[PDB]
RNA sequence: CUUGAGUCUCGUAGAGGGGGGUAGAAUUCCAGGUGUAGCGGUGAAAUGCGUAGAGAUCUGGAGGAAUACCGGUGGCGAAGGCGGCCCCCUGGACGAAGACUGACGCUCAGGUGCGAAAGCGUGGGGAGCAAACAGGAUUAGAUACCCUGGUAGUCCACGCCGUAAACGAUGUCGACUUGGAGGUUGUGCCCUUGAGGCGUGGCUUCCGGAGCUAACGCGUUAAGUCGACCGCCUGGGGAGUACGGCCGCAAGGUUAAAACUCAAAUGAAUUGACGGGGGCCCGCACAAGCGGUGGAGCAUGUGGUUUAAUUCGAUGCAACGCGA
């Protein structure tokens, strides 16, 4: 019960999972989404309609702060883009500034070798 | 005596390296903070990892790799190859002026020098992450393509090992032979008015005349015309195999056959076919509804069995209320 009233929102988005981190303006965290937990398991997720209802997760921990107006940034490859910021937007939020702030990798180190077809 | 070769002065393009620190644009271990209910992965699922607090975010942080931009058909080097900048000190390529050198020129069987990865022993290291290794998953089954953890050893360095599609599958050197469109570097002349023209060198790119070739394809970067010089070639398999020699302490390289067998092997290309290659179209072919067979009984034919015989043929769409 701290009552920030406004932070931004970490979409993490893989090939096979998605999940929506809302922190504050400063890194503090208030409640985080997942898509493994939604119910059924195994590999059902990744698809839009499976992950827009892992993202509303944060629908149930973070209204007790008080948040009514917040930022997203989507960050990591996969589909649902797009479904993620249609479930902020049914879920009575607000949308402030959208971003990609996927974590461009700069060849540091060697990519592996698994993929030989 | 210069026009072949070599040489001076000034510069220009350009990952030429050797030794040395520097130290990023991002990075796994080892911590502090906000704080919950899961992280990851493949088309399905899972091993492992989370309440011993993970993955999400801020602070700085042990050490090895190494360029995302530049980065590219860029560009260099005899080749194998070289990416964070500098200088220490060496290489190659090119031009305008001037010279003298008088041929000092090209190539080479011997032979030395350069040699991708890995391994050996000597002295170390342990991240990112690697053949083997231990699990989950699939299939009739998996020593693998899939998903996760990893020993000496890949890294600096001392010598062996010297191989390959080290392939422009196109030796080296020099002289002449119709042509068109580009890339990187320079300046001469032309009001340089300028990004720009006319030249003039350079090599790497794309197409094509004659000509040559079996065609595909080459064609001012030659496989067209020549001259000098070196290597190699003689049907496949046996076979880069066996023996002996040279070298390597051993893991191998080289020189390098024979017996036997085969009546072929091969290259190019014209046809069709095939493909879980692509593209473009047609059909109640699908897409949406109606009526059904398959559910009950009966008729009929067929597949099996019995029968002294249940006649024969038809037998996947092209057979079964068919010959009747």
């Amino acid at each position: 019960r701290k009552q920030v009233s406004d932070g931004v929102a970490h979409i993490h988005a893989s090939f096979n999972n998605t999940i929506v981190t809302i922190t504050d303006r400063q890194g503090n965290a208030l409640g985080w989404a997942t898509a493994g937990g939604s119910g059924f398991r195994g590999s059902r997720k990744s698809t839009p309609f499976a992950a827009q209802v892992a993202a509303e997760r944060c629908a149930d921990a973070v209204k007790e702060y008080g948040i009514k107006n917040l930022e997203v940034m989507v960050k990591g490859p996969g589909p649902g883009r797009e479904s993620t910021i249609r479930a902020l937007n049914a879920a009575g939020f607000r949308i402030t500034n959208i971003t990609d702030v996927t974590p461009i990798p700069h060849n540091g180190c060697r990519p592996p070798k698994k993929r030989r077809v």
